[PDB]
């Protein structure tokens, strides 16, 4: 099975055993601290470009280029269970205003429409991934958790030490990659979508 951290402190003690083996160029960390200052137009911007680089600014082709780089260093040494929060605009345009009822709470209808969507297909990512070793507080609030499945050997990098804001358990996946819907079900509290994903790799 997969590797669910569920101790901080484990957690945090295996990111750094993991990361002091690394062995990063003072470059491809320059990369990543700006990637974690600016994750979102970076993606935002490959999305609207699907995932081609050759006619981007010098700064960015430069950055992006390192970033994939820096995945020839950085390996999971085992099945691993990571986490990520989504808002609504996550599963599409007509799901963005539409996702929650008034009183916080899924609606019944939009979550159904969801799960037709969705469950048992593959989906292409062309951002980055940003995840975390355990549900953590930041995100842990947003509409839509996902539980990613990695296997052992994936490219799969710590980047909590060269991060803007440490001490949030956070994981970097690479760009362009897939993943596999398997479950797409209600939370206990109904406030929530747990989606279970498989990484295809990529
Ligand atoms: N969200 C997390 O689980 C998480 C985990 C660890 C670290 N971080 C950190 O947070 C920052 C990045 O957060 P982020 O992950 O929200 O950025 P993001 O680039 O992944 O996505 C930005 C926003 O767009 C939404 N979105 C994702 N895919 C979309 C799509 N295909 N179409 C429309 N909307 C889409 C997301 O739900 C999110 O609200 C960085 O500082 C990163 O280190 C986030």
């Amino acid at each position: 099975t997969y590797q669910e951290f569920t101790n901080i402190d484990q957690a945090k003690a295996w990111g750094n055993a993991q990361y002091k083996k690394y062995g990063l160029s003072k470059s491809e960390k320059e990369a990543i601290v700006s990637y974690t200052k600016s994750a979102s137009e970076i993606n935002g911007k490959l999305r609207q470009n699907k995932g081609v680089i050759n006619g981007f600014p010098s700064n960015l082709i430069k950055q992006v280029e390192l970033l994939d780089k820096s995945f020839n260093k950085m390996k999971t040494p085992e099945n691993i269970m990571l986490f990520r929060g989504d808002d609504p605009a996550y599963l599409g345009t007509e799901f963005q205003n539409t996702l929650l009822n008034s009183n916080g709470t899924i609606n019944k209808t939009a979550f159904e429409k969801a799960k037709a969507k969705f469950l048992n297909k593959d989906r292409l990512e062309y951002g980055y991934i940003s995840t975390s070793l355990m549900n953590v507080s930041q995100f842990a609030g947003r509409p839509i958790i996902t539980k990613f499945k990695v296997a052992k050997g994936s490219k799969a990098g710590y980047i909590d030490p060269i991060s803007a804001f440490a001490g949030q358990l956070n994981m970097l996946l690479p760009r362009h990659s897939t993943y596999h819907i398997d479950d797409m079900r209600l939370s206990s509290d109904g406030k929530q979508i747990i989606i279970t994903a498989t990484m295809m790799g990529t």
